[PDB]
């Protein structure tokens, strides 16, 4: 164990009932964060009462609440300090939350405005694709004339997300499904994480702008580059974020390098709802030989 990374999920782990009995733990919280989106977020986690939990814009706020609040409810039963941060695209904004880099009302308007933006992407789609390296990927992609598609999550070796538009993404399909290869239809409108959503990106850069953010107090591994947050280039590397691949093998990896590095042992700790990151790390380092 040793050296502790808190790990935060994104897109994808949310469930109704997520949550729970955290919500009303957090009493205080839960309300200053209705206050700001406008809707109760323990109705939005624990009932969905309109299906709204995979529409991006309600999906997002309902992971970072989630994660905020697993993450406090870790801190004070366990007494736990992480000497690690990373998050999974939603997730980054509760690593720099406990990085200190913002208060939880000021992240989740972050989250709100990012998230909006994102939901107003139309025509684009994402997969996953299990057990084709990158190579195999995009040599693929470009033998069938899905141009404006790539490599938008790179999260274990053997598991990559694609985007690009939907038709592309539909064509993609047909060509990764044989042998070990697999294919999965991602539920979004927008292709997340490629250079549909520049458009997002500069409008959340420019939001950016109206807010003081502070350096990270506790390193957090930032997903565009797989390496901690600069001092002073954490709206930067924020805003980035948006249109470049999360590269989250890469990410664990730098931890894993730096832990044997010093000659210290490292744990993964997700915190929030599911264990998709749990997973992703469990084969990370199997792969990576050690």
């Amino acid at each position: 164990s040793m050296l502790n990374t808190f790990m935060f999920p994104g897109q994808g782990s949310q469930a109704k009932g997520m949550g729970g009995a955290l919500f009303d733990r957090f009493a205080d919280l839960t309300a200053q964060a209705d206050a700001v989106l406008g809707y109760s977020i323990r109705a939005l986690c624990v009932d969905d009462p309109r299906d709204e939990l995979g529409r991006t814009q309600f999906t997002q706020p309902a992971l970072y609440v989630v994660n905020a609040l697993t993450y406090y409810a870790k801190c004070e039963d366990s007494g736990e300090t992480p000497d690690f941060l990373a998050g999974h695209s939603l997730g980054e904004f509760n690593a720099l939350l406990a990085a200190g880099c913002f208060d939880f009302e000021t992240g989740l308007k972050l989250v709100a405005r990012r998230a909006e933006l994102m939901s107003q992407a139309r025509d684009g789609a994402m997969a996953a694709i299990v057990n084709a390296s990158r190579e195999q990927i995009e040599r693929t992609l470009d033998e069938h004339g899905l141009v404006d598609t790539a490599i938008a999550n790179d999260n274990t070796p053997s598991q990559l997300v694609i985007s690009g538009p939907a038709h592309e993404i539909a064509r993609a399909e047909a060509l990764f499904q044989h042998d070990r290869v697999r294919y999965l239809r991602l539920n979004t409108s927008g292709a997340f994480h490629s250079k549909f959503m520049r458009p997002a990106q500069q409008a959340f850069a420019a939001h950016l702008q109206s807010f003081r953010l502070a350096d990270p107090a506790i390193p957090v591994i930032s997903n565009v580059s797989a390496r901690p947050y600069e001092n002073g280039r954490v709206s930067e590397g924020l805003a980035q974020q948006i249109a470049s691949p999360v590269r989250w093998c890469e990410s664990i990896r730098y931890l894993l390098a730096l832990a044997a590095e010093r000659g210290e042992a490292i744990e993964f700790t997700e915190l929030g709802h599911g264990d998709v990151l749990t997973r992703l790390v469990h084969t990370i380092r199997r792969q990576t030989p050690a």
